[PDB]
């Protein structure tokens, strides 16, 4: 918009000059630097820096905005792509932030093959599904393999280095590990707001472990509610989307059918704000798309 240095209010040709030869070429220079650093640096008016500062940082809206106005600058639907038009349909367009997203299925179901795309998807532009977004990929089984994220990194034709530089990953050794993970993930979430997925394949996993009897079904309901409860808050109160995953006050439930072949089927079960199909896709080289037929 009111982008380049020209754009600011009757600059002088004779001004613009001295600011490209003091290596203030852009409105961020400016609105980093200091005044009397640029005054001296530009050689010009003390005043003057000033005025231009500002009339910067207000070009750019470095401004005092109410948090109403900054509620309603960033509470807006912001979703992931799966790869797969027919799966977004079902999601209603696809992953959201602010919610928690579960698949659950049988091995191969393509549970895991989906958090693997989505921490690649997460990365791209809005205009290719994606929120320009880092991920967080926490991993109770050792399921996670880089080798399918650099295919479908190569798939896309991105980066590959850097793809894998903006997902962080660790395993969950054990429950309690696994609690200390979602736990630190408030720090790390707020250290780096880029950050706009996190992906905890496979959550049961340690608490049918280590509580595996009919009489620990309470003992490890509530240290499993409470888990949740943690993802479910660091959604809702950071903007970001939680995917859990399963073999066989949370959010959607959608199970994962093996089919012919390559195919999947993905049926919701439970998100009482989304429409009560089933739809294919299919699992690829490449990652998460469509089906054949
Ligand atoms: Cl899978």
């Amino acid at each position: 918009n009111i982008k380049t240095i020209n754009d600011l209010p009757g600059i002088s040709q004779t001004v613009i000059n001295k600011l490209i030869e003091a290596g203030y070429s852009s409105l961020e220079t400016l609105a980093v630097a200091s005044p009397q650093d640029l005054s001296v640096a530009a050689g010009i008016p003390l005043s003057t820096a000033q005025k231009i500062i500002k009339e910067a940082r207000d070009a750019l809206d470095i401004r005092f905005k109410t948090a109403l106005e900054v509620k309603k600058e960033r509470m807006n639907v912001k979703k992931i792509s799966t790869g797969s038009q027919a799966l977004d349909g079902l999601l209603a367009g696809g992953i959201e932030t602010r919610t928690m997203t579960e698949f659950f299925g049988e091995f191969g179901s393509g549970k895991t093959q989906l958090c693997h795309q989505l921490s690649v998807n997460v990365q791209l532009p809005p205009e290719k599904g994606g929120l320009s977004g880092k991920a967080v990929y926490i991993d109770t089984e050792g399921t996670f393999r880089w080798e399918r994220i650099e295919n479908m990194a190569k798939a896309l034709g991105l980066d590959i280095d850097n793809v894998m530089n903006n997902i962080y990953y660790i395993r969950a050794i054990n429950t309690d590990h696994q609690i200390a993970i979602v736990d630190d993930l408030q720090e790390l979430v707020s250290k780096d707001p880029s950050i706009k997925l996190i992906v905890v394949d496979s959550v049961t996993s340690h608490f049918r472990a280590e509580y595996p009897g009919r009489e620990n079904l309470a003992v490890r309901q509530q240290k499993l509610n409470k888990h949740l409860h943690q993802l479910t808050r660091l959604a809702e109160v950071y903007d970001i989307a939680v995917i859990i995953t399963n073999q066989v006050v949370p959010g959607i439930r959608i199970q994962l059918k093996k089919s012919r072949g390559n195919r999947r089927i993905a049926r919701v079960v439970d998100a009482p704000h989304l429409p009560e199909g089933e739809v294919v896709f299919a699992l690829t080289e490449e990652g998460i798309r469509d089906a054949e037929e």
